[PDB]
């Protein structure tokens, strides 16, 4: 969604939260899942 | 013209161009390599 609106990801400021961690059931962003805390995980677009 | 703006994915219109397939040797987005055509290579952020 638009900027303003669409929450961004707190380790990626410029990128925003656009897909959801399986494995954490958190929501979070595609830079934590290539580079980050989620890399091992489960994740999912979140849509859109 | 305009001043500048974020590449976006052809493929991920709302994606930014954020990081470099090592592998294809092409800047592409964070979501060709999490569910699309890069998912296989390895690749660095822009940063
Ligand atoms: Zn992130
Ligand atoms: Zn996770
Ligand atoms: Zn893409
Ligand atoms: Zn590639």
């Amino acid at each position: 969604g638009a900027m303003g609106s669409h929450p961004m990801c707190k380790e990626h400021e410029d990128e925003k939260i656009n897909i959801y961690c399986l494995t954490c059931e958190v929501p979070t962003c595609s830079m934590c899942k290539v580079f980050g805390i989620h890399k091992a995980c489960e994740v999912a677009p979140l849509q859109s």
